[PDB]
């Protein structure tokens, strides 16, 4: 009942309920002549809500807080973007003129700036080594190490034991790897055993596109990984 890329138009966003008091936030894109999904997480905490990752892009993102707006009615009053790309921070002005205070580790906002990408206004102390955790609200942020990117964090939701990847976990039916322009390949399998690691509880695991599943998607990540290290 999850849904699919194809029953989202560009410009649309839908949530999923995870487990209670815990959303996913899926929009779209055309890339290349292809649709493509994307995931984000929603999570309460008390009377607000905390965001994770932007809706890829302005329009998405608008779309988000009004869907949001319409189907919980709790005000998001900060975000948290888990890396640098356009699928995480595209959007972040969107939100900050709304009021939603925005924040990514000093990796990501450098990494951001460079790419000449929207930078969230607040850094994140406490993520700059591998196995770095920190608590923020009502999640736990997480860096594994570098993997899909240099600065990819995970969060993972200790009431609900949910663990959102980002793009650092690939879902089942990605059979081979997707955009590592600015991957550590030579890393990533260790950044994920980090995870494992970590997270061994985890019931839910949401990678950053297409559909959760369970803590098997990180081992598929890391087959998918090897097989293109070895090309
Ligand atoms: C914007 C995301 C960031 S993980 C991305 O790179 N995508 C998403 C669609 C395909 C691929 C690409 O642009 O090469
Ligand atoms: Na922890
Ligand atoms: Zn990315
Ligand atoms: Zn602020
Ligand atoms: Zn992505």
């Amino acid at each position: 009942e999850y849904p699919t890329v194809s029953e989202i138009p560009v410009g649309e966003v839908r949530l999923y309920q995870i487990a209670d008091g815990v959303w996913s936030h899926i929009a779209t894109q055309s890339f290349d002549g292809a649709v493509y999904p994307s995931n984000g997480l929603i999570v309460r905490d008390g009377d607000e809500l905390l965001l994770i990752d932007t809706a890829w892009g302005a329009k998405n993102t608008a779309a988000l807080l009004a869907e949001i707006e319409k189907q919980i009615g709790l005000p998001v009053t900060r975000a948290v973007s888990t890396h640098f790309h356009d699928d995480r921070v595209g959007g972040v002005d969107v939100l900050r003129a709304a009021g939603v205070a925005t924040y990514a580790s000093p990796s990501t906002r450098r990494l951001a700036e460079v790419e000449g990408n929207e930078i969230p206004t607040h850094s994140l102390e406490g993520l700059s080594s591998s196995g770095d955790a920190v608590r923020f609200g009502p999640v736990e942020l997480f860096y594994p190490g570098a993997a899909h990117s240099t600065d990819n964090l995970v969060v993972y939701v200790p009431s609900a034991s949910v663990l959102y990847g980002g793009c650092a976990i690939y879902e089942l039916s990605r059979t081979s790897a997707g955009n590592v322009a600015d991957a550590d390949l030579a890393e990533w399998p260790t950044s994920i055993e980090r995870i494992q690691q970590h997270y061994p509880e985890a019931q839910f695991v949401i990678p950053g596109h297409g559909l959760p599943g369970g803590l098997d998607l990180l081992k598929h990540t890391t087959n998918v990984v090897k097989a293109h290290t070895n090309r």
